[PDB]
């Protein structure tokens, strides 16, 4: 078990890793993480995730009352949504990440499974994937959505937007966003090319 | 506000920041920032965006009078066209991110709006991005295109050339020039698929 | 000779810069080196090449005891087919690194030579490049086919996976991973170009 | 003027930025300039640009001479000959930069000119790009390609190989380079889209 210190010194430094890589650019993204009490550690509005500040991180109650820290990020409102119907669900990361928005973005996606596996490490450690309509930043639909799936799924994929993806702690949650957004990424490095999908029994052996 | 001390050591930082992140390269780029005296910061000629000095950023007139540090970029020239026609402008950011100088370099952009928007960011941030057309480096109809298109936009897409894009402070525009790299990143990225664009009212809903 | 000490910071060092550099994300990856008494050193399980602590690391060996420091990767099972069927390994490096995995999800790959050479350095450098059918993660197939490889091969490409790449050092096991993933790279950056192969002669030449 | 302290110390910066941004990958590349006395720095065979040892760089004579460091590149080779036919050429940097290595690869380029400008910097800063014919890596027909076309081109394209950058300090040949690799990066993120090219006015206005 961790403690506050180091989950807001972990939170400051998956940051930075995700900025210093092209995770994240500019003010996009956002982390929380559950503490010890209950209450949502997450990232303050308008920040940028490579100069988070430890001692400045928001900490919030599921149900939305600010309680330390700069004001949290105004899209914490929909990983409360994911936290309230997902009891495993320890930490959330949101990105933008380039391939990841991308597919969010693309016509005709699979709304209740959006990544055709050809590679076992998605399946194993993530899921499907579901598809979340495009709705104005700040929706209520939004989190409307996210309380909906989050019981079955443990990343989303908003459209025209990005993905949000849940883990058992931070660390955990950003190697289940790489692990994503590397795998969006191969779909378009692929292209049209013949790919070797995963046969539906490869797909089955892996849960 | 910021002071001095703090804006020039913001231009290095941020300087640094676009270098080491592959928005700049090699002698590309410069930044330029409003001074609480009206007086324009601006990184200096011949200069490389991750190797800049503090002490000797250039500091120039709005109207072209060089006034302290190295001789100010040449390109400066027409940063202070859009800072004398829109007095919300404290701070541009120019570089040749290479998405944004790919669109710049394509045949029939539309001239007043060559992002067709997919993701609500840029329209939120920046709005609609002008074109100007090419013209050989330093010729004055670049600063009178500008001149005459910073009223009205926030970020403008120079031919051939690469991004010129305002903000509220450095910061700022480097955050929308993050998001408009990123968005042209996507365009290329998505490529002949087809896009889930945002319809008419979902525009105007961002604005 | 290298000893130890040096042997353990070495993988430490390249580990951080294949991480920071992108050829390893998240949790994906692993290294392996020969010690002076036969003995294998390995990052452990659950590690990220980024965050590795060189008095941690583990130490099995040949044929699968453990001997030190955290448990071994999951996949060193394979690493030691390699070392036990080609004396001339000193070192593996298995990444999933973008441009070789993908080539490892592409149908119709020739299963003995999977790169077409357009660049005289992977051939001299490591020659022909296999490729090992997809199998379920821990299939002890992945192991036996690496084995009936390993004589005749340097690297090695499963399928739907990534490449697995052997050395008379871990810095030139490296080195001939980064040059087989700029190779693979280019076969995806050269698309449907028409492309100036290397000529049976001049494939000949570089033995 | 610069020093042999300084020079030794920009090459091992230059190449250390070389090597993190990704120019420069494994043991490939190789740096050379001219020092006050006439004679070559160059970096030492087997060598990693990240890994460059100011005390240990070499140095040789313009006719082959080693004098000091380790053993220089056998690269160096073709350096010399562009010293020898081009007084002007006071630094050579040689990369297997990703997208000019591409380029090198593909059938039909233009042997006088592969890079059709669309963008004014080449032109300005480097012009004309040759082609030199693909010949297994050490053949003197290489260098004897070079010392032919010293005398009128800055800058050139090794087939199946990569480019081969002068200019007249070490951090203006770098500079050239990394304009070169993004021009040639912008020709296959444009791809097969309709160019607005510079006509043959706006690049003659360009010299
Ligand atoms: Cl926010
Ligand atoms: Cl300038
Ligand atoms: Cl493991
Ligand atoms: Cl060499
Ligand atoms: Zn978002
Ligand atoms: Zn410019
Ligand atoms: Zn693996
Ligand atoms: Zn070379």
């Amino acid at each position: 078990g961790m403690t506050e210190q180091q989950l807001r010194e972990e939170m400051v430094q998956i940051g930075a890793s995700l900025f210093s890589r092209g995770y994240a650019t500019g003010s996009a993204g956002n982390l929380s993480l559950l503490l010890p009490d209950g209450n949502l550690l997450a990232t303050p509005t308008g920040a940028c995730l490579g100069e988070l500040q430890a001692q400045r991180l928001s900490v919030v109650t599921l149900q939305g009352e600010w309680i330390s820290g700069d004001k949290p990020s105004k899209e914490v409102t929909f990983h409360r949504a994911v936290y309230l119907h997902n009891p495993a669900c320890k930490a959330i990361v949101h990105l933008h990440s380039h391939y990841l928005t991308a597919l969010s973005c693309l016509q005709g996606l699979d709304p209740h499974n959006c990544i055709r596996p050809f590679t076992p490490y998605v399946v194993m450690r993530v899921g499907d994937v579901p598809v979340v309509p495009y709705y104005r930043p700040g929706d209520d639909r939004i989190a409307q959505a996210l309380a909906g799936l989050a019981p079955r799924y443990n990343a989303f994929l908003l459209a025209n937007h990005g993905p949000v993806v849940t883990g058992s702690s931070l660390r955990e949650a950003t190697n289940n966003t790489e692990e994503l957004e590397e795998t969006a990424r191969l779909i378009f490095t692929l292209g049209n090319r013949e790919i070797r999908y995963l046969t539906a029994d490869e797909v089955k052996e892996l849960r």
